[PDB]
This record gives C-alpha cells, structure tokens and sequence, in this order.
C-alpha cells in the first residue's frame, strides 16, 4: 500500500533516505494488534479513528482528552491519514490531566493496569504500550515500566525533551523498555531531543502532523511524536509477524537505517526506526 503526499514522519519510515513523501506499508496495517496509549485520553469519536479506539479507564473526572497530546499520539500510532499501524486498536488510558500532567503514583497505577486489562482483550497479534510521558528518575516509575514490558507488552517510552542524557529520567531510563528520541526531516537529531546510551531507537518527532481534539489535526514536536512512531511500528511489526513485545524493540534497532543521522553525540545510537517495506 502507499499512500501519496503523507506526513514526512510516515514517509521517512518506509524510506532509506529523507525528502520523499509518499508512506509504503503493507495493507494488514497492524490489524489485530493493540496499542495502549496512556496518556491524556483519546477523543475517540475523531473520524480518523474510524471507530477503532476506546476509552478503557481514566483516573479523572472523565475520559475525554480535554487536552488533545494524547489525541495526537494516538493518531500517529494508527489514525488512517496519520498513524503508521491504520488498523489497529486502540485503547486510551488517561492517567494525565487535560494540562498533560500526572503524578507518577497514578502513571505507574496505568502501567499496572494495562498489564492486567490486556487479559481480557482480543489482541491476537500482540500489545503494545505507548508512553510519550516522563520525568525526574524515580526507580519505582522504571520497575512499573519494567513488569508492564515484563508481562508481555512491548512497551515505548519517549526519551525526553530536554537536550540531555534521559538516565536521569524515567521511563526513559528502564533499560528494559524502548526508549525513543526523536529527529527531524533532515534527518537531524531533534534539537530538544534527549540522548545518551539508554536510547534505543530514533523516530520522526519534529513537525508530526496528526489528530487533535475537536475533530481537528495539528502539528506538534517532541520525543512524544516520536514515540507513537515506533510503537505503531511495533504493533505493525508484530501483525505482521516479523517480531514479538519481547523483542520488537531489538528487532527495530537491528532493522533500523544506520548512520544517516546527524548530531548523533558518541555514545548514542545512530539508529532511525524503518519499516524495511518492500512491494
Ligand atoms: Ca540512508
Ligand atoms: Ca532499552
């Protein structure tokens, strides 16, 4: 499948080199997986969804994402004009607040959570977790982050916005996670974009295009945007059977363009999430 005029992110993925814009991808379309989006909520009723996410459990007042970051990411990992996996399932799990914070008791709960709820939903080909969160290290987030993964999820988590080393932030921290930083169109180390030998992988994560609240689209930055990247590259992965949440996360980085990166500091790897697709 290819689809002409796609949002750059999409198009780098399924390319050796930056600058085209047309996004190749195989029709299963991470159908029959199903990627957990904790986050600020979905707003499910967004037409790009077409009816393939849910709110699951919220620890607020209400699901609806009164904030719209978690609309965003969500709609990265498989809206139809702008998620990498369009047919997955997606499942909304608000543990941020409309202001897009949320305090770490109440994130690892959600970790908790999709842990167990995973148990009683049809996801054939597999689960994946996406976080586009993080903070200050705390070892008790990373354990959280760490038995989620454990239990059988392929869990993403973004390496953070701050220009600095993400082992003194959490998740991004957890070794055994996928943490994710985040570049440009020219192929460029994002300029906020965290680094430092935890990172895993790096995904398209400066002026992403996707859903927003209010049936709208917008373009946002960050190591977040880059995040729902490889983590609807897992579940589209994973449908496809190439991999499982064990080890999608190696998989992706053994399969990943090498070396086309700029601004890579020694120490970090060079190492951009590609779908490998070949009609
Ligand atoms: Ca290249
Ligand atoms: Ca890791």
């Amino acid at each position: 499948a290819a689809q002409t005029n796609a949002p750059w992110g999409l198009a780098r993925i399924s390319s050796t080199s930056p600058g085209t814009s047309t996004y190749y991808y195989d029709e299963s379309a991470g159908q029959g997986s199903c990627v957990y989006v904790i986050d600020t909520g979905i707003e499910a009723s967004h037409p790009e969804f077409e009816g393939r996410a849910q709110m699951v459990k919220t620890y607020y007042y209400s699901s609806r994402d009164g904030n719209g970051h978690g609309t965003h990411c969500a709609g990265t990992v498989g809206s139809r004009t702008y998620g990498v996996a369009k047919k997955t399932q997606l499942f909304g799990v608000k543990v941020l607040d409309d202001n897009g914070s949320g305090q770490y008791s109440t994130i690892i709960a959600g970790m908790d959570f999709v842990a167990s709820d995973k148990n009683n939903r049809n996801c054939p080909k597999g689960v994946v977790a996406s976080l586009s969160l993080g903070g200050g290290y705390s070892s008790s987030v990373n354990s959280a982050a760490a038995r989620l993964q454990s239990s059988g999820v392929m869990v993403a988590v973004a390496a953070g916005n701050n220009n600095a080393d993400a082992r003194n932030y959490s998740p991004a921290s957890e070794p055994s996670v996928c943490t994710v930083g985040a570049s440009d169109r020219y192929d460029r180390r994002s300029s906020f974009s965290n680094y430092g030998s935890v990172l895993d992988i790096f995904g398209p994560g400066t002026s992403i295009l996707s859903t927003w609240i209010g049936g709208s689209t917008r373009s946002i930055s960050g190591t977040s945007m880059a995040t729902p990247h490889v983590a609807g590259l897992a579940a589209y992965l994973m449908t496809l059977g190439k991999t499982t949440a064990a080890s999608a996360c190696r998989y992706i980085a053994d399969t990943a363009n090498k070396g086309d990166l700029s601004n890579i500091p020694f120490g970090t790897v060079n190492l951009l999430a590609y779908n490998n697709y070949q009609a």
